[PDB]
RNA sequence: AAAAAAAAAA
RNA sequence: UUUUUUUUUU
RNA sequence: AAAAAAAAAA
RNA sequence: UUUUUUUUUU
RNA sequence: AAAAAAAAAA
RNA sequence: UUUUUUUUUU
RNA sequence: AAAAAAAAAA
RNA sequence: UUUUUUUUUU
RNA sequence: AAAAAAAAAA
RNA sequence: UUUUUUUUUU
RNA sequence: AAAAAAAAAA
RNA sequence: UUUUUUUUUU
RNA sequence: UUUUUUUUUU
RNA sequence: AAAAAAAAAA
């Protein structure tokens, strides 16, 4: 390959976007409380720890969790999921568990396509139940 | 594909396994548009700091690899003259003599000219690092870089 | 393998993903009251109820409507039925339209939702109008609860 | 695809019905005394929480159990199943045992087609052993 | 090919609907002023300049724009677009620069299927930026 | 299939037409007498009803009625057709009866490329005759 | 093709005839009694209604028959034919009846063609007998 | 899809 | 032998 | 390259 | 059916 | 895609 | 004979 | 990847 | 017979 | 291995 | 259509 | 050249 | 599945 | 030689 | 997938 700049037989000026999409898998923990339902709000994911401050809304594709603390005593970890939508919150529970206790509890639900619609920071994403005091997020989104 | 095909209606459970490897400020390809002032008999020195701000979303980034840069004259060019753009590339290692140039064979056209970095030359820059000297008959130029946030 | 007549261990593993309350893709059949040349705004609440198994949902995702004819039509007519879609971010002005060609049957038209309209509606929402010359009209809506 | 509402040319009105049957897969947890086994009820599967409150009958295809807390000290998780049979009880106690003492034991039995028939709430499933003081159920059922 | 009127042995009343659905590509104009972003409004696609003064609704499928005055002395003509929705703006700016100072800058963003729903007079499609006083948009959208 | 907006590289202003022709099957009703013929006027075809009242013009191809109310006692129900031009009236007469006293009868013709040339409101398709009082009529047109 | 007019070269006087034949599905109703045979007269088949009133002779090809009135109560409709013919009568009584009692009955018979000779005003095709006070006749015939 | 009648074409 | 109109058969 | 209008040829 | 002229489409 | 000039490799 | 740099032709 | 239950299509 | 949802088997 | 977003090449 | 970055599915 | 909407045909 | 009208992609 | 039940090997 | 023990079939 060449070793030393080049020159580039440049055309007209092209269409530009300073301000692109950005497709990401955004990692964050939230605190939960035993027997009582969290709230994740879609503003933990605009933050300049994740490069993201300057976008307000975003189409989130899927959620995955995982316990992030140990359960309690002689428990196997368990966390639960259920998706909020702005036209129509739904009542399902996906849940997993461990069959370890010293291992994290996981799982996730996908978006279907029709129910990708923007979100902004004031908007919740799911409901988190656990007997863990937190559990780790990884949100695959379309910020925009 | 996509030829009917499509998904469920349907929130649909993913069976998650461990925890994956994760990165919250992970790196960004880039082509950043940007315009600099330039004067008559004059090089300008781009700075790589225009490359970082959160106009592009990119105040997080501190470096930059710099891939190729491409240049436009960005306003009319003196009365009785075509637009002419030239590029001298820069580097903390060692510049280039290199003048690469276009001009326009319109009086109304843009001048437009561009340069390849090798792989052997990319490495990261800070705002404190220059990108390259500009020079040219018309009072602004336009580039288009090129390049890879980390 | 098959024609075991006897029950057989189940090697179980790992405790696997699960979920208490889960979707369900359906065909609801419900009436709606009707009175002559009115349009009537057909409630989503009536797809929620104990007599659909369906009370422990409070959304459902609309696919695909049909209607039809449920009482008889005025005297010298024959029965016919419109249908036009209601939606959140914009109502529909088309009138979808069937008409019975014997005066004796039932009149029935439909409409299918496209997948980039397909988001949750609840109880307070309303599907779509009806108007009908008869006074009651049977439908069918394929929908996802969830 | 269409992005606009088209019409459907319906025809004369179809068979329906408002109650249909439902395959299901219902996970609840029952409490073991030591040395003691437990009556496993079929009223169990009934209950809004599992959306399934309308139904009163249901036709059991398979049984899976979890030990869902820790076993005693120095103990390995184990976990017993006997079916139940209105026509008659059996006397197998299908048995796994957990290799690692921080994981869940499990085992399940299959029912074979000659005996999918249906149970009412004041039935029994099976009888569950174990040494921890609760146990998971997965049951495989048609409800109707 | 005939050259007379034929029969037509019509059948049983077809399904029938007087107020259909229409895809179109409507052009219009809109002011815009230096430095200031336009808010393009949805209600400037339902005229009777169009044949669509019947229509409430209209589900948007791509947007293009195109200046339509001469830009400042010395300079090139430039278009930005900003997509706006109802469930979360962007802040994306897909901006198009002219290469002749005496020829149009154009530019367009197409939405993609999962946000593909309908909007009303009161809503908005995009911002518009231009440093020239007019810009010339196509729509392409369906009315519904 | 993308999730968000995507950028279009827009050329030149394209060759557009805000008010187009429009191709449709037009439901309408006339009212006929015993023994009767009622001409059929082409303003019926203009209406905000049909989304059509931008519209001066049409071309129409084909058509096709049937009977809208019962026909007299002990009498099946007929429907006839006579097309008109402006050049020449026809003297055909498309005819068709209903075999069951409760059923529809229905008839339609077809006007070949040769005598398809545009109608204005003044202008009638064509006669109607019937021994029921109400006739349904959906007419295969080009509004330009 | 061509938009304009044309030249045709042509050649000698051709062979002409201004009065050709026609052959045709003529539908006229007749009057019927209860109990009563009715001749149908081919004189019926000239008529200026039909555009054949410049004809005196016509040959039979077949006949079909369909009641044209409501049968009386508690009765299905009947029709039969017997044909009739200049050199010697048939005594075929063909029928048809309806299954459904808002139906109409029908039924023909078609004419060898040994049998398809001319026939003059003053001839009959064939006797109709229905319960009906009407029936509906097409005949196919060859006018000439 | 074939045939008969009128027409046109080859 | 193809097509157009009327008819018929399929 | 095909088609239409005029012409020429076959 | 080939060419020439006018037109049109590509 | 080939060729010529400098270089590198074979 | 292949590649890199400059040039040229296509 | 096949099957069973609900839905949709053919 | 294909797809979607629940289940199951692999 | 394919697809989506940014970039580059063709 | 290939490659790089992020993502996803496998 | 395929697809989406309205129409027509099969 | 073909064509016509509007649209879109190429 | 196929299948069902228990076992075993793979 | 084969084999061994019981059963059933052929
Ligand atoms: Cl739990
Ligand atoms: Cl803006
Ligand atoms: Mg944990
Ligand atoms: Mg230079
Ligand atoms: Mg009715
Ligand atoms: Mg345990
Ligand atoms: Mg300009």
């Amino acid at each position: 390959n060449s070793n030393v700049v080049t020159m580039i037989r440049a055309g007209s000026y092209p269409k530009v976007n300073p301000t692109p999409t950005w497709v990401r898998a955004i990692p964050f923990e939230v605190s939960v409380q035993s027997g009582i339902a969290f709230k994740v709000p879609v503003g933990s994911l605009f933050s300049a720890n994740f490069r993201t401050d300057s976008f307000t809304s975003v189409t989130v594709m899927s959620v995955r969790a995982w316990t992030q603390l140990t359960p309690p005593v002689n428990e196997y970890s368990f966390v639960r999921l259920k998706p909020l939508f702005k036209t129509g919150d739904s009542t399902e529970e996906f849940e997993g568990r461990a069959s370890n206790i010293n291992t994290r509890a996981s799982v996730g639900y996908r978006i279907p396509t029709n129910l990708r619609q923007n979100t902004v920071a004031a908007d919740n994403v799911c409901e988190v139940r656990s007997n863990c005091r937190q559990v780790a997020l990884v949100i695959s989104c379309c910020f925009n």
